[PDB]
């Protein structure tokens, strides 16, 4: 070295005499032979230009090794609010996956289910489901790369399905639309097409770009045409994911087993989880001690789009929080601690001006509320509790203001029966029933526990709780009762009888009843008005006067009177 012949430049590079001449003949470099000298500027202008061209020869190698992209997933979720004939879609695809026999093959509820065709795999999401808008958006995680949209022939595009489409969209997708119930009498797939077309979702028979398929979620019809098609659209939009790359999936839900201990159900989205790996989910970490699947088996491995029960985490990480791989316990702690530093700092931000802002109060429980009833909430479903909050913040009509304390997703527990004690509150659940112990604690402690099918059930039982005593009673049940005291058979009067009130008022503007020690005497209205002092036109607070009682005859001191109207008087 220090100096060079072009023949040595070639044995060093690992390039032909003529290749290196070809390189110099594109550069516009003057030369005599491969024994010629180069200039310091001209050998260095070869060295530097090689950095752009190598960086591109690896970009056109990462964008190609990333093209020959494996078997996938490529998940999908279906959308709207509760009692929507939306489980009914899921019901039908959860059975059309195994057309065959019982079973054998135990069909377990892993947050999802494989639907196994001739070229690969598509996994359909099996969970609530409604999403109920559990989170409106994560904003978000992208748990599934296809989304199968059901429009129901009985109901059509209820608003939750246009929000649902907007989760498929903003989650970076071309979209599949399923038309269920084509077998039912009142079924009009062309209304659905014109519903899709006034929204921009133009079908392929109208020269658009949004695929349509008539199917029956109870036959078995069009679910074939729907499967091949989902393989086509997977091809066309070219959504596949890697299986070697730093791992990624989603929690579907989390709970207990006597035998197993701490449990949670995980979709692996990307890469592979195995027994003995260390993991992180949310602020929660732990070691995979065991794995259990849909088919009830103990799993030595879980590959992409595997749903499983996982033994390993220290705390119970939340429904739809992402699970992620980490190099070491140091990363598992420090990642958990910055998200904890962020969410605690910001949750301290959030304290001010927050007793105000909203300004009811810190949900209203120190205003005289003039008929107060309270709540804490216990949903299954993050999407019910959003929907509940969206309904109820507007339903505050009759005087009482809804106070909604800190809430979660999943089943009842013994925390709710110590918060509802200290806050004097009601515990509202839907989808989810209370567990074993937890109803037996609640029902022997006097908290007004409730379960409902429809969120409209719950809210129209929240009405109840707007029973503000005096006015929503609406019974006309006696406006007063008054004991007789005397009567003036005075020859300057008529027939006025002292009466002492025992309800609201006795008025000159009012109807009259008379109730004996065993008999109804008589019924009518006030005609006269006389005191031992003067002929006054009203009596107010508890004072005495003589009133007149139509045609009567069982005079002087017979017994108590009972006058009624409306709250007017």
């Amino acid at each position: 070295m220090a100096k060079v012949r072009i023949y040595q430049l070639a044995k060093e590079l690992g390039m032909e005499t003529q290749e290196l001449l070809e390189l110099l003949d594109q550069m516009g470099v003057a030369y005599k032979s491969h024994a010629s000298t180069l200039e310091e500027k001209d050998a260095e202008a070869v060295r530097e230009l090689v950095k752009e061209q190598r960086g591109l020869q690896e970009k056109l190698a990462e964008e190609e090794r990333r093209k020959s992209l494996p078997r996938r997933p490529p998940v999908v979720v279906i959308m709207g609010h509760v009692d929507h004939g939306k489980t009914t879609l899921l019901d039908y695809l959860r059975k059309s996956r195994i057309a065959e026999k019982e079973a054998g093959g135990i069909t377990q509820h892993v947050g999802a289910f494989e639907v196994k065709t001739p070229q690969g795999t598509v996994v359909f999401i099996d969970t609530p489901g409604h999403e109920a808008f559990t989170t409106i958006r994560q904003r978000g995680a992208k748990v599934a790369d296809i989304a199968v949209i059901v429009i129901a022939a009985d109901d059509g595009i209820m608003p939750q399905t246009e929000e649902a489409i907007a989760h498929a969209k903003a989650a970076g997708a071309k979209l599949i639309f399923a038309i269920n119930k084509i077998d039912l009498p009142q079924a009009d797939p062309e209304k659905v097409k014109r519903q899709l077309m006034e929204r921009g979702f133009v079908p392929e028979e109208y020269g658009g770009d949004a695929i349509v398929i008539p199917i029956s979620a109870k036959t078995g019809q069009g679910v074939q045409d729907l499967l091949e098609m989902i393989l086509l659209l997977a091809e066309l939009e070219d959504y596949r994911a890697d299986p070697n790359a730093e791992p990624r999936g989603v929690i579907l839900e989390s709970k207990l087993d006597k035998q197993a201990g701490i449990i949670a159900n995980m979709l692996v989205q990307e890469g592979t989880f195995r027994v003995g790996d260390y993991v992180v989910a949310g602020e929660a970490y732990g070691r995979i001690r065991a794995m259990m699947d849909a088919d009830g088996n103990q799993r030595k491995e879980a590959g992409p789009g595997s749903a499983v029960q996982v033994l390993g985490f220290q705390e119970l990480p939340h429904a739809g929080d992402v699970v992620e791989w980490v190099p070491d316990l140091e990363a598992a702690k420090e990642i958990a601690e910055e998200r904890k530093e962020e969410r605690k700092a910001r949750e301290e931000e959030e304290k001010a001006r927050a007793p105000a802002t909203m300004a009811a109060l810190l949900a209203a429980m120190a205003e005289e509320g003039a008929k107060e009833l309270n709540l804490i909430l216990r949903a299954d479903t993050q999407g019910s509790l959003e929907a509940i909050q969206h309904i109820l913040a507007r339903a505050t009509t009759e005087d009482v203001k809804i106070n909604i304390l800190a809430a979660q997703v999943g089943a009842p527990t013994e925390s709710d029966v110590l918060l509802a004690q200290t806050a004097n509150a009601a515990i509202l659940a839907f989808g989810v029933n209370p567990p074993g112990s937890v109803k037996k604690k609640a029902e022997e402690k006097g908290v007004l526990l409730k379960t409902f099918r429809i969120i409209y059930d719950l809210v129209d039982e929240v009405r109840n709780m707007v029973k503000g005593a005096r006015e929503p009673q609406y019974k006309e049940e006696v406006l007063g009762q008054a004991e007789v005291r005397a009567i003036f058979r005075l020859p300057t009067g008529k027939q006025v009888a002292g009466c002492m009130v025992t309800q609201g008022r006795i008025p000159r503007n009012a109807e009259v009843r008379v109730l004996r020690d065993g008999q109804v005497i008589w019924q009518g209205r006030i005609a006269s008005l006389k005191r031992f002092k003067e002929d006054v036109r009203e009596v107010a607070q508890g004072y005495e006067c003589g009133i007149g009682l139509d045609g009567f005859d069982d005079f002087r001191e017979g017994d108590v009177i009972e006058a009624f109207q409306m709250v007017e008087v």
